[PDB]
């Protein structure tokens, strides 16, 4: 099955899932000189006062930290988006060093990591019907440099250890998904894909400019983690990212100058 090892990673990917060498494949190199400031565009619209995390899994590629989706309880709208796209979870990608682990870049610049919050668009009902539209889905990116602790990260760090292992998850009640976000909502905004197979082109993509600190002690929790299942040989999760992928005729625009 796909993974990220030098027989599963990405550079073999198309084979199962031909879309990988698509038109508005995901991530991409952000080039800031490039990208046009669009005065159109709308300010963000994160709205998690009313979050509710339910759990926590390790699928044996990332962890997802889960949210109840039954009700537009967490929502992110405005921006470049029409209507209103529910929090379903959220996950990250990371390095084996802190020199590389992102999945976008800027100017070419690899952060330690990347933290995508996904939402599925609530006019088509579910994330499954969702991901087959073209306006299925929002993914706010947020990138990860190493410095200072972030404060509203330790309490996933904390539970880590409890899924170890490709399957396992835990209880993950509570967990306020504002304290991951930076000071700044400006945004770069282009139309792209799911990183990650099925790698379905369904995304309008939300990287926001100002990156998080986390520290380096909450990243070496994070490359604890295990791809393996449970007794199975170790194989640290680390470099969980896919490269960035052609953008084609495809225009990135900044929120901001
Ligand atoms: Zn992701």
């Amino acid at each position: 099955h796909w993974g990220y090892g030098k027989h599963n990673g990405p550079e073999h990917w198309h084979k199962d899932f031909p879309i990988a060498k698509g038109e508005r494949q995901s991530p991409v190199d952000i080039d800031t000189h490039t990208a046009k400031y669009d005065p159109s565009l709308k300010p963000l619209s994160v709205s998690y006062d009313q979050a509710t995390s339910l759990r926590i899994l390790n699928n044996g590629h990332a962890f997802n930290v889960e949210f109840d989706d039954s009700q537009d309880k967490a929502v992110l709208k405005g921006g470049p988006l029409d209507g209103t796209y529910r929090l379903i979870q959220f996950h990250f990608h990371w390095g084996s060093l802190d020199g590389q682990g992102s999945e976008h870049t800027v100017d070419k610049k690899k952060y330690a990591a990347e933290l995508h919050l996904v939402h599925w668009n609530t006019k088509y009902g579910d994330f499954g019907k969702a991901v087959q539209q073209p306006d299925g889905l929002a993914v706010l990116g947020i990138f990860l440099k190493v410095g200072s602790a972030k404060p509203g990260l330790q309490k996933v760090v904390d539970v880590l250890d409890s899924i170890k292992t490709k399957g396992k998850s835990a209880d993950f009640t509570n967990f306020d998904p504002r304290g991951l976000l930076p000071e700044s909502l400006d945004y770069w905004t282009y139309p792209g894909s799911l990183t990650t197979p099925p790698l379905l082109e369904c995304v309008t993509w939300i990287v926001l400019k100002e990156p998080i600190s986390v520290s380096s002690e909450q990243v070496l929790k994070f490359r604890k983690l295990n791809f393996n299942g449970e007794g199975e040989p170790e194989e640290l999760m680390v470099d969980n990212w896919r490269p960035a992928q052609p953008l084609k005729n495809r225009q990135i625009k900044a929120s901001f100058k």
